[PDB]
């Protein structure tokens, strides 16, 4: 046993460590999105960008989780990080509802989590997820939200010409 | 009777209470707007800022009321400020004609406040009413004039591609 | 349903809609009290520039909700806001305590809006609550009993001396 | 006639004129109050400076209608300044009472004078008027009404500590 654990479930330990996976996951996903758009015949520079930072802002949230597991003397085991289910996304609007689909995927993981927590009286743990994840969490969805509703009003994706405004635009 | 007050007639007074309802009114119809269009499927942020702006300037033309009721002896009597007759106002174009249709309404009433103060002999109420109010109003009107102008040049409401490019080139 | 929507129960966002029209008539409450004292017969401005101040963030809460509505993919639906139950506030004193009271009121209904989010399990719901809301209501609350505990002792409000001085050194 | 004399009555001209002496004999007023709370039995040196500031305001309205009478192609012709009506003003509260009254007799005069010019179709002279000198006067008997106000709430002028009290604090 860690000379530093107090109130620390063997339980959320786990599961702390199932969300390390996940959010090393996501972050691969939106590697292979960003990558798809920088395509010479998909050819979308701001999309790409904007996919590439948020696969980073995912590992951050993976290193986040990992120094909150050694904080609280639980020990951190790392799994395989599947490859993304897609090669090819297709658009950049199809490309943002996979996004709002990952990104409400990895809320509902993050409110089991909490739960857990509440759960196991750990009034910290809660704390953390409160404070670091479910409003970015809001946030993101409410942003890809904002983003497929643009598209789509736009005429995306038979319009090519929505998808370049919107790469101009918005993502620029 | 007011230490202060001088040739200020009772129906001035009650006409300025009624205008100031007026003007919190259309404040809060323009906070409706603004936050109608910061909805995940509606989604123009810079419509939403247009009409949140609207809304604390007609704000601080109520406040300017008061201020105005307090300086010549009247007293303020404050009413119910009545709920905006819409829920939705489902795009920006009728957002705009909605919004001319208000202003054109406050314009009314502002021309029948001053000529309830030129039949009272009230110069500085008519000085009051022309310098803070009849030239916004008239600008306001001919600004929301144009923004329709465009935005049905455009091919709004139909086209969401019209209304998308309005918000980002003239309202951002 | 919202693209957006996770979590987010047809309670909460009905209550969530209860706090804005309660912070909207918070507002106007306050704006009654600002324009109170700037009568020419009361003539305290500074107290009415901390009712105006206070006015202001009323109506910056209710636009921060209406935000967070927004945001979780419910539907904001406005009310009549209610004018004040008083016309005329009769001291510095007694619109304190009224201030008081109806800041107790405020926290007493976001207190029960935090219950109900726990009671449906929302985390996020709840951490919003408690970050943006409850340890303002305690500062306001505080800051208010220690106003109304220093102009008794000063012998308000029959001591028009004592409101005249506590405007100049406390709220000056 | 003036060469530059255009639709200016003989009888707006005459107005003039005993508007710039009513303005003469208020700086005589203003400056004979700044002096008596200059003497060594009164001493109250805010009451004094607030006093000759009022004293130069109003030798510079009576210039500027001086002014305004050469624009139009009048002639000046100038009366005696008659003495104040009081040597002893009694008390820092008398003398704003003093000045309320005479800063509304002023205003009264003016009102006068823009009805002249309204029935005389001056719309220069009527938008002179309402410009230069309506407002000014109804911010200062705003003013003088707020001073009453908190000179008699705080025990004036039996109390000479309220007195010394609002010399310091509001006009110091
Ligand atoms: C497997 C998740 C699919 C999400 N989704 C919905 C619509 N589109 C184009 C993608
Ligand atoms: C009640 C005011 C209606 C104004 N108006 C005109 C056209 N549209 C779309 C709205
Ligand atoms: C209706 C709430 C009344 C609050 N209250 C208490 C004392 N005073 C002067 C006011
Ligand atoms: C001749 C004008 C008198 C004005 N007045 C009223 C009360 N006090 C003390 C002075
Ligand atoms: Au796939
Ligand atoms: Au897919
Ligand atoms: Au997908
Ligand atoms: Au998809
Ligand atoms: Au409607
Ligand atoms: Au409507
Ligand atoms: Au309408
Ligand atoms: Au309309
Ligand atoms: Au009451
Ligand atoms: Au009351
Ligand atoms: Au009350
Ligand atoms: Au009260
Ligand atoms: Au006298
Ligand atoms: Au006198
Ligand atoms: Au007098
Ligand atoms: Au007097």
């Amino acid at each position: 046993t860690s000379q530093v654990r107090q109130n620390y479930h063997q339980d959320s330990e786990a599961a702390i460590n199932r969300q390390i996976n996940l959010e090393l996951y996501a972050s691969y996903v939106y590697l292979s999105m960003s990558y798809y758009f920088d395509r010479d015949d998909v050819a979308l520079k701001n999309f790409a960008k904007y996919f590439l930072h948020q696969s980073h802002e995912e590992r951050e949230h993976a290193e986040k989780l990992m120094k909150l597991q050694n904080q609280r003397g639980g020990r951190i085991f790392l799994q395989d990080i599947k490859k993304p289910d897609c090669d090819d996304w297709e658009s950049g609007l199809n490309a943002m509802e996979c996004a709002l689909h990952l990104e409400k995927n990895v809320n509902q993981s993050l409110l089991e989590l909490h739960k857990l927590a509440t759960d196991k009286n750990d009034p910290h743990l809660c704390d953390f997820i409160e404070t670091h994840y479910l409003n970015e969490q809001v946030k993101a969805i409410k942003e890809l939200g904002d983003h497929v509703t643009n598209l789509r009003k736009m005429g995306a994706p038979e319009s090519g010409l929505a998808e370049y405004l919107f790469d101009k635009h918005t993502l620029g």
